[PDB]
């Protein structure tokens, strides 16, 4: 899923649920504070941020 409203294109909520199509896109989580992976059907995070430091793009991308 995306994060909802007032949130950005290079958005994904973590846990939520993927399309098998994304392949590795690096997306963002909803408080940026991970880089999200779509593995095994959900958004998982393969990188922890710590602080709400994480840009992407709508296409993925996303770093810390």
């Amino acid at each position: 899923d995306t994060c909802g409203s007032g949130y950005n294109v290079d958005q994904r909520r973590t846990n939520s649920g993927c399309k098998a199509g994304n392949g590795d896109r690096h997306f963002c989580g909803c408080d940026r504070t991970g880089v999200v992976e779509c593995k095994g059907g959900k958004w998982t995070e393969v990188q922890d941020c710590g602080s709400s430091s994480c840009k992407g793009t709508s296409n993925g991308g996303a770093t810390c």
